[PDB]
């Protein structure tokens, strides 16, 4: 069977078809157009994007395809160097680490995690039920400063105290910088042409403001006299059973600005876009908000409870159904191979899953994919199989995926507890994307219900 492809444009191959600083999107577009699967050409590579659970059911047979690092996890990879997200499978370090750094998520790690994830939430609450009548909420930079928080306490006993600044902590304003030029990159066909120094200036001094914030993380811990045991302690302490060896210093460094990074965007995409869904289905609203005033019945809420916000669990999974906010994983073929019956793929062939194509796939989901219904997590028996895939696939799957709920959905439930969101400027859904996903714009008022804290 043939394989689809758009159209070309001589040497530029397929690359002009994007030009577009929300890509993804485009993509999706294309396949709508051209259906499950589709080649797209740049100069020096070749993708195949895939698109239905058919074939992507066949994509996650980790017998037969491994974790590739696309072109975006190389760039990523030039301030993530080895660490978890952009080394090999059979990257010495990519095991090692998994292997140390895991015990970091157990349930008993999470429990620990709770009290911190309470301090960063209080002090979300604490900043709306601060705000004056006529001052608004910047969603995405408030949800950014309560993940970034989350990850640097929970798992570096580091403050960024981001909501001591009104403006965004600088190290986001570097990592934003830094993954837009890795997304900028994938499409500028003459990557050396002078127009680009600046860039590179620009994205050099971005990797350094990441790392002097790594010094900063690795000098408090020296010199705490606190015994902590988190995911730092683990990076620096942890063995290789086989050598003795602890991760190498230089991989510390990149697992530090990895779980940094990694560790809250793609929860601050979460909890904005859900806050988003929310707001334009009320009724969906009332019933998120009738579960978080009956379960979270004390001051703060406890691990348990957290456990007990079953719709809220729902609202955030349709909220990634349908924007996955990290919209895209690769893989590549161990051996020549045939693909879904029809498409012959030769060694090391790279397929690129659409996450949000998969999330609306008819053939599973029913007709109604675009429509926000949370209730599609409700019925067990009416939920599909392998057709959910917002945190990859197999042993390279997210290490963070219950750290992330667990925060999101506790963050969300003291949201609806608390306030009353209005959707003042009828805001109209804008997602910016920076590899990964999240809505550009967004901002609500919220009026508290004076439920003390
Ligand atoms: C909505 C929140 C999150 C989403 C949607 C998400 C999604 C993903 C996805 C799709 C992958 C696989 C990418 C690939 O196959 O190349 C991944 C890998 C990973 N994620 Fe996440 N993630 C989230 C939050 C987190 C958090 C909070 C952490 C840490 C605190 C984390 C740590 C990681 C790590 C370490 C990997 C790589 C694991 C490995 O390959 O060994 N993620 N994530
Ligand atoms: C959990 C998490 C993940 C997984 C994460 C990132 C963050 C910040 C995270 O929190 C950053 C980007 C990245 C390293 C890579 O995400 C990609 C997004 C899109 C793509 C697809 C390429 S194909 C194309 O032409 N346009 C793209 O963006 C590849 C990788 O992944």
């Amino acid at each position: 069977k043939e394989m689809p492809q758009p159209k070309t444009f001589g040497e530029l191959k397929n690359l002009p078809l994007l030009n577009t600083d929300k890509p993804v999107q485009a993509l999706m577009k294309i396949a709508d157009e051209l259906g499950e699967i589709f080649k797209f050409e740049a100069p020096g590579r070749v993708t195949r994007y895939l698109s239905s659970q058919r074939l992507i059911k066949e994509a996650c047979d980790e017998s037969r395809f491994d974790k590739n690092l696309s072109q975006a996890l190389k760039f990523v990879r030039d301030f993530f160097g080895d660490g978890l997200v952009t080394s090999w499978t059979h990257e010495k370090n990519w095991k090692k680490a998994h292997n140390i750094l895991l015990p970091s998520f157990s349930q008993q790690a999470m429990k620990g995690y709770h009290a911190m994830m309470v301090d960063i939430a209080v002090q979300l609450v604490q900043k709306w039920e601060r705000l004056n009548a006529d001052e608004h909420i910047e969603v995405p930079e408030d949800m950014t400063r309560l993940t970034l928080d989350t990850i640097g306490l929970c798992g570096f006993n580091y403050r960024f105290n981001s909501f001591y600044r009104d403006q965004p902590h600088p190290f986001i304003t570097s990592m934003v910088r830094a993954l837009d030029e890795a997304m900028n990159k994938l499409q500028r066909a003459n990557p050396d042409d002078p127009a680009y120094d600046e860039n590179k200036r620009q994205f050099q001094e971005d990797i350094k403001v990441m790392n002097d914030l790594v010094d900063k993380i690795i000098a408090d811990r020296k010199a705490s006299g606190e015994q902590s045991d988190d995911l730092l302690t683990h990076m620096l302490n942890g063995k290789d059973p086989e050598t003795g060896e602890p991760l190498d210093d230089e991989n510390i460094r990149y697992q530090i600005i990895t779980f940094l990074i990694a560790g809250h965007e793609t929860t601050s995409g979460l909890l904005s876009f859900a806050l988003y869904f929310l707001v334009k289905n009320p009724h969906v609203l009332q019933k998120a908000a009738e579960e978080a005033a009956r379960v979270l019945v004390d001051p703060v809420p406890s691990y348990k409870q957290v456990k007990q916000l079953k719709y809220v669990g729902m609202v955030l999974n349709e909220a990634l159904r349908l924007w996955p906010t990290a919209p895209a994983f690769s893989l590549y073929a161990k051996e020549d191979t045939v693909l879904g019956g029809e498409y012959p793929l030769e060694k090391g062939d790279e397929l690129m899953v659409l996450i949000p194509q998969l999330h609306r796939d008819k053939t599973i989901w029913g007709d109604d994919v675009e429509e926000f219904r949370p209730e599609r997590f409700e019925n067990p028996s009416a939920i599909p199989q392998h057709a959910f895939k917002p945190f990859g696939n197999g042993q390279r799957a997210c290490i963070g995926q219950q750290f992330a709920l667990h925060e999101a959905t506790l963050v969300l439930g003291m949201m609806l507890k608390h306030f009353d969101f209005e959707d003042h400027t009828n805001y109209e859904l804008d997602i910016k994307e920076t590899l990964t996903l999240k809505p550009e714009g967004f901002v609500v008022k919220a009026k508290s219900k004076k439920i003390p804290l």
